[PDB]
């Protein structure tokens, strides 16, 4: 099983300026529950975005995709291709925009947090991947985050 997990604004923006323009503790807890114990695969830019104290995320095989053969991600594996990372029962791709697009052919699950923030797309933004007609979706109810933004979970799946 390869799954993708991400949070997006209603516009599809998932990242700006190398970070994320919101922070929902509830979504972080959801992310932790879904990924805990499994492989997590991330692009090098997303690894860069994690603070050194939080890196690697605990209890998970942290894998970083990079074309730099000498890139060092202390506490993580650095691989040059996505296929190298797929050696575990569950693999969660945790971003960013480039790696979501790269991993989508391998994917049968997408756990998507829609954040009710009106965030027009700007040049340089990272965006959520486009899901074609093979994906079947199940939508949760809108919830209030303590941060003040509403959010809802979509669970997309396909054979
Ligand atoms: N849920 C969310 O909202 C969420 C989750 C994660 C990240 N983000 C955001 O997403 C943004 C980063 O996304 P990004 O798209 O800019 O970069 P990214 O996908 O995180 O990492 C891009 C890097 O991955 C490596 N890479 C990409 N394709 C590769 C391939 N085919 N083979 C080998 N290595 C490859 C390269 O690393 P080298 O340059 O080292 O070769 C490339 O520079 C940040 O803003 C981050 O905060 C958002
Ligand atoms: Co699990």
């Amino acid at each position: 099983m390869v799954g993708l997990i991400w949070a997006q604004a209603t516009s599809g923006v998932i990242g700006r300026g190398g970070d994320i323009p919101w922070r929902l503790p509830e979504d972080q807890a959801h992310f932790r529950e879904i990924t805990m114990g499994h492989t997590i695969v991330m692009g090098r830019r997303t690894w860069d975005s994690l603070p050194a104290k939080v890196r690697p995320l605990p209890g998970r095989r942290n894998v970083v995709l990079s074309r730099q053969a000498d890139f060092m991600a202390s506490g993580a594996e650095v691989v040059g291709s996505l296929e190298e990372a797929l050696t575990s029962p569950e693999t969660w791709v945790i971003g960013g925009g480039q790696v979501y697009a790269l991993a989508l052919p391998y994917a049968t699950r997408c756990e998507v947090t829609e954040v009710d923030i009106g965030l027009p797309r700007e040049a340089g933004d990272a965006l959520a991947p486009v899901l074609d007609e093979t994906w079947r979706g199940e939508t949760g109810e809108w919830r209030f985050s303590r941060s003040g933004l509403r959010y809802r979970l979509y669970s997309y799946h396909r054979s």
